[PDB]
């Protein structure tokens, strides 16, 4: 089969045949129709991720395919970016019908991030959250889980031209970086802060209302935190996935909701030989929504 390979980090992807591959007890080869690269996947060929893969590898992580007539969406360790892909069958999720194999590409990744970030800083009705980098992949993801949470949406992006998605997708406003500080100051403070942008964190901080809870998904003093009783949340997916029990939760409330309220938003779609390209457009801060990758 044909496939992507990454034989050094830091290096260029090459398109290569590879064998057939092998179903374990337990696994199922899946076609591969569609792949959703995600930041994560840039930080693995650098060698800077929180997991770190010894090549040579396979990239992509957020698969879509067909097993025996059905189509699932999956997360696998790698392996995405390739004709077929061994998955067990645990890890097989189910979709609607209809339901398009780029924009299920979009959805595994960003969805769960959103909600399981939200759900861990215990997101109650009526709270005040704002949304970073709300035009792209997780951020359009945020803001339509939040909303389905009955929460109130700040939606933040850094040109104006980003703002109305967010704003369509539920938003109560939307604002540039810039002006995100005024806006916080006339809600009367968050409750929420979804950081992506990670920098001045310091400065999200200070947009929080007593008891407000800043998700990490530039140190922070201690101190600052005591005053309004804040919280900082450190999150990363990867660990939660071998939790059954929050799995099961979170697929509970988003899997209903999937090509209904809950609406992945596809960004650019490149051709399987179209691989380098599509990651290069994982820096390009100017695309909206999820980069996806189509066999």
């Amino acid at each position: 089969m044909k496939a992507w390979v990454l034989k050094r980090l830091g290096g260029p992807l090459e398109l290569v045949d590879l064998p057939e591959p092998e179903a374990e007890e337990g696994e199922v080869v899946l076609r591969v129709e569609a792949v959703g690269l995600n930041f994560a996947d840039h930080l693995m060929r650098l060698g800077a991720y929180l997991t770190r893969l010894h090549p040579p590898f396979i990239p992509g992580m957020e698969v879509v395919g067909v097993v025996e007539g059905r189509r699932y969406a999956a997360l696998v360790p790698q392996g995405g970016l390739a004709e077929r892909v061994a998955v067990p069958k645990g890890a097989l999720l189910p979709l609607p019908e209809g339901l398009s194999p780029e924009e299920a590409a979009a959805f595994p990744v960003s969805f769960l991030t959103a909600y399981l970030a939200l759900k861990r800083a215990q997101a109650r009705p009526g709270e005040k959250v704002l949304v970073q980098a709300a035009a792209g992949a997780l951020g359009t993801a945020a803001v339509q889980v939040a909303r389905a949470m009955g929460l109130r949406v700040l939606a933040a992006a850094s040109r104006p031209e980003k703002l109305a998605l967010p704003l369509a997708l539920g938003a109560e406003e939307a604002a540039t970086y810039a002006e995100v500080p005024e806006r916080a100051k006339a809600w009367g403070g968050l409750d929420l802060v979804l950081e992506v942008r990670g920098k001045e964190v310091e400065e999200s901080l200070g947009l929080l209302a007593h008891g407000g809870r800043l998700v990490y998904i530039a140190p922070i003093p201690p101190l600052r935190l005591m005053r309004r009783n804040l919280a900082v949340l450190g999150f990363w997916l990867t660990p939660l996935l071998r939790e059954g029990a929050l799995v099961e939760e979170a697929l509970g409330f988003l899997l209903p909701r999937l090509g209904r309220e809950l609406r992945p938003v596809v960004g650019p779609v490149f051709p399987f030989a179209e691989a380098e390209a599509a990651f290069r457009a994982l820096l390009d801060r100017g695309h909206t929504g999820k980069v996806v990758v189509r066999l």
